[PDB]
């Protein structure tokens, strides 16, 4: 009797699971919204620099209208290699945002010290692959982490929250190219007998210099000990897989739960109802970047109800005005929603007007949600890259472009108002007195923004 | 000199062959129609219960318009596992019908006894995989089998015929969930020293209790002996394949012959001229289920010419009225054609009227074909699942739905007339006196049919 | 720590590289046009006979509108096997033209003798696979070879040039079915102690009879020695691949260079923006076969500037009149461009008129380019097969059909004018006095051409 090969089965549930972390795939938590949970872990925030500028260059004539295809290929080639290292070192990729990603090693509190060594080693190997003018910067944090899941009956979103989350962002932002930086708490919890560091001027964070293993040390054996504490590390018969999620079996209840996190146009491609090619594009869109600031953004039980309330109105007005939520994350200050008008299927003239009216509506509503202290929204319009970024086994739809960065910076440097760029202002069919021309601010990461405006709105 | 890997070649002929049994793929018989051949074998009829009800539930809002995708995935996950067991035990899957399938072990007469043991073991392992409220029922028969091939210059269809065929259906219909039932002849021919059974009240068929191997028995060694008699069992260099048909090589004469069995829209997908996704759908259709009854339905030489004659008119009127033959099989009483109006590409309003006029035409013509004793047709309209069901190496296009079952039951419980359901009646643009409202019958497998009607037709 | 499988990555650059030889993929030469380089090598020209006639037959009703699909499958099955042998013996496939291909073993001059033995062995094994009424004929040449690359800022084309190139064509044209013929120079350079031959009446070329290895000879060991001189032979960790090009890594500069050789509609399919199926078709087109003759067609430095100049005008007028360059090669006499009107996306009525006006324009312009001695153009219209031919790892878009051959023969047998077939003449919307009915010539490879015409043009 034969024992024939089992071909890998690439069921729709497995293709769905590529777009999600283990934290959600194996989370089995309540469908109630907001849902909050609490755990401990180590966070790694990896940023490739230089892709934002490459994006502008891939629009030029030299790429012969295959700029989107060439961009996603070279990006995925590099990002895939980082993803592989994260996964092989036992991490869970939570989200991709442009040319960056955020990874988590969730463990019980007593194992944080040893897992931090693992993550530092991972980071140093990652820094290694990049010895294309592209550099990698890495921020690490460790400690208490909260998770929020918010959404409605057909869509779900998650976020991680708390000091470790704020810390990992602060750390990555101080990093110079090729630095691995540790949060203050990460450095207080780490195995100091092995991690040689250098102080960072005016900061309590530190920079990793090198690993200094002791005499009998064997990283393989140590790693193996750490894998006792890693619930989903592929092992035994599945030690040849990058993710346990590759073995997920059809299960309609689980699939119903997981698909709510994934955009409809992505589900269409998963379902072989649309060609793979059409989601990689360089196309004119409007970014609407919404920031909600709270009194205490480390306190999920306070902020979760507010984010949910805001989300319920945001999703509804986006639907009216033809926009979509591409990504949500916690900033240094606030919960941000990266919203996009014009992407795969949704398109118009008056797209600009709609973006601005939608922004004002979100501003007016969210400003009155309990516990939201300040709302800020930046609106910018131009050619941006849209596509699936990452590795075959772990990837997400994301946007990359100078206008994405400009909207984010606008929302940060002009808090409490709705701002737009010049493309949006000039292009909109709105009268000029609905706007106010603003003082020009020098903005981290922005060469020349062009004139900027506040959308003051219809009256006053 | 290198000896590089040969990648599996997934030629169009191999993709075609997935839709057909070895009986046709390696049959090399005459292109004349009708063509009849005669052999012996063991039949297995496997029915999954519960999918029909799942179908109705996958239309509900909870599935978020991915009901067809979710249904076919969970169905294929389960059906694939049954297919694998059948193939590994040496069987040939003849056809899929909804959530059921029919498999054949063709052997010389002296080997029936030993092959029945093989098939019983297979069935018990199948019953095993299912220890989703889904149960499996299995009917087994053995003896003389006839095959009919009928068709025209561009389409071919096959059927198996005779007492063993009637028996395998009777056996499966007495089975309670999880039973394996043997036909009377199967039980008379089997190795009684090993097969422990229980009598079935008012029946000569029996139910399998267990296998009772004797002292020196080794199933592997026994199976190996049986494989001497199995012409296409994958072996040697190809022992890692589920089917020898996976090695089929391009051959335009053979492909021309085999494609005649496969629907045009399936050939389009095989040819990479249409996306895979679009054939899985939950869509409103009309089923027209035609039953032809004969004086002796076990006698191919009598019934073959009649089926061919009926087929020639059916295919032509279906073409006029935009219908298609989805499946043909022998019932307990008769040769049935499962015909569908509205599926992938063919669609209209007046679809209902056309279904009814086509049905009446088929009824009038077939009632006058020599040797057809009675024609019965059931017409029902609703949402039905349409898609490719089975395993990657062996699968077919089929339909599943409560309206498929209702049409089949109508045709059986109201013989000699054309009947329709209420959806079809109310929806048709035909005057009401073309119909007659019928007494309601309690019908095996039908909760509440709604009012039913006879299509009496234009005059009388 | 796991070491998971790396799945083959089928990046867009690798899919591009399938359409090109190693000569271009790893050539890294100047973007200047014309670019010429010089080397030595052995050429093999392999022709399958019989596919041209199969093409006409795959249009017949028996193929049930899947003639293109069936044709490309059976062709690729056979051609793939020839490709594999060429690659495993260390050759580089330069181009496919219909059911023929041309392969190169580039080596330093001192190694020509031993490499010729390798190529003869390859050819004898190829002749072996074909012991479908299809025969294979092989011509071999060896010596100095020039390469020309010509083109503009977005398209590139290459050619090989010189006596060895002329010789390999002459040799293949004398071959009877199943012959392997050596050019005079090939026979003068080969290892005569091992290659037994037969003279060819009125020719200095010879025919291979057999290999006569000496006593201690071991082909494997000898082959291994020869692989020292083969720059890209897959080896070590990559000894299981048919081409090193299968390992190519994303590199936007390299991809920008390589894509210029590949048709836009092919790049669309590579990019998963169009279904694979649609490029295999049997469709009515017009072939415009342009031949440029030079005083000395073995002298790249003379002819390269002329071909470039001609190309610059040809590409521009083709664009106006909706045609495309499908292939370019050196004939016995001249550089020929195989141009096609009507293929995937480009289509009209007046297609015929346009083909003829485009032809006349090319004729008038190219006749005045310095060093072009004579221009000849044949225009023929009918159903031709268009599709990707070859192996998964090495294939190209090409056309096959009796009308392709007829246009080529017209251009050769009626030099110095523009000729057309009867389909083109009758179909064109041009007045009859724009033409001249020509004497009928018996033409190598042409049963009955129908009446032929000179397109005399508007005036005289
Ligand atoms: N896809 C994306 N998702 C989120 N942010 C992005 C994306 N592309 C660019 N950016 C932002 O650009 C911002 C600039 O400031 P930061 O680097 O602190 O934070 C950065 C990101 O939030
Ligand atoms: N693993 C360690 N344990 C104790 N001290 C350390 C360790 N690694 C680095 N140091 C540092 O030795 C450093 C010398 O450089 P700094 O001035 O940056 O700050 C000093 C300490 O922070
Ligand atoms: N795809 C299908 N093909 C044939 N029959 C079907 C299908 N789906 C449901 N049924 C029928 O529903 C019928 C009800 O009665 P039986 O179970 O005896 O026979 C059953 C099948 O013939
Ligand atoms: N393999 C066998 N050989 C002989 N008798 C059998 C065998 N298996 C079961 N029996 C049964 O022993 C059974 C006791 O249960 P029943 O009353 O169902 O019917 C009786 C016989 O049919
Ligand atoms: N795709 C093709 N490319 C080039 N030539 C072709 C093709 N199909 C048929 N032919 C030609 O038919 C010609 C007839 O003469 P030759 O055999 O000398 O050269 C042959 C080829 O050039
Ligand atoms: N390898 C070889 N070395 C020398 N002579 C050869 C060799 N192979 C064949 N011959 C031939 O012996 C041949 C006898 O046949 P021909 O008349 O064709 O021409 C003669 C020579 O060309």
């Amino acid at each position: 009797m034969n024992t024939p090969k089992e071909e890998f089965q690439d069921w729709p549930i497995v293709r769905i699971a590529a777009h999600l972390p283990d934290l959600i795939v194996y989370g089995h938590f309540s469908p109630e919204r907001p849902f909050m949970d609490y755990f401990d872990g180590v966070l790694m925030f990896v940023d490739i620099s230089g892709f934002t500028a490459m994006t502008e260059k891939f629009s030029s004539a030299m790429y012969m209208d295959r700029g989107a295809e060439q961009l996603v290929e070279i990006l995925n080639y590099h990002i895939s290699a980082i993803v592989e290292k994260v996964l092989i070192f036992g991490g869970d990729i939570l989200k991709f945002a442009g040319d960056a990603l955020l990874a988590l090693w969730r463990v019980e509190r007593k194992q944080l010290k040893n897992i931090i060594t693992v993550v530092i080693k991972c980071s140093l190997e990652i820094h290694g692959l990049f010895e294309l003018d592209i550099r990698v910067k890495i921020g690490l944090a460790a400690g208490h982490i909260s998770m929020l899941v918010f959404g409605d009956e057909t869509h779900s979103h998650f976020l991680v929250i708390g000091q470790a989350v704020d810390d990992v962002r602060l750390a990555q932002n101080m990093a110079q190219m090729n630095d691995v930086i540790l949060s203050p708490n990460c450095w207080q919890l780490c195995d100091r007998s092995m991690i040689e560091i250098e102080s960072v001027p005016d900061q309590r964070a530190v920079k990793v210099n090198f690993l200094k293993p002791p005499p009998n040390f064997n990283f393989d054996e140590f790693f193996t000990k750490c894998t006792t504490f890693m619930h989903y590390y592929p092992s035994g018969e599945h030690k040849n897989l990058l993710r346990l999620a590759c073995t997920l079996k059809p299960d309609p209840e689980l699939e119903m739960s997981l698909q709510k996190y994934v955009m409809e146009s992505i589900l269409k491609q998963i379902d072989n109802k649309q060609l793979q090619g059409y989601l990689s594009e360089l196309r004119p869109v409007t970014i609407v970047f919404v920031n909600l600031m709270f009194e205490d953004q480390d306190k999920a039980e306070e902020i979760g109800p507010a984010i949910q309330d805001a989300y319920m109105h945001i999703t509804s007005v986006l639907k009216i005005f033809q926009g979509q939520i591409n990504k949500v994350f916690m900033f240094d200050k606030g919960c941000s929603f990266l919203c996009v008008f014009g992407f795969p299927g949704e398109k118009v003239p008056d797209e600009l007007t709609h973006a601005l009216e939608c922004a004002m509506d979100i501003f007016d509503f969210c400003s009155q949600v309990h516990k939201i202290q300040t709302v800020s929204i930046g609106v910018a319009s131009g050619i941006v890259f849209c596509g699936i970024v990452g590795h075959t086994v772990r990837h997400e739809y994301t946007v990359i472009g100078q206008k994405v960065n400009l909207a984010a910076r606008m929302m940060m440097y002009y808090p409490g108002i709705v701002t737009c760029d010049s493309v949006t202002y000039n292009g909109s069919n709105l009268p000029a007195y609905f706007f106010k021309e603003l003082p020009k601010k020098v903005m981290k990461g922005v060469a020349d923004s062009g004139p900027l405006y506040q959308y003051w709105g219809r009256t006053e």
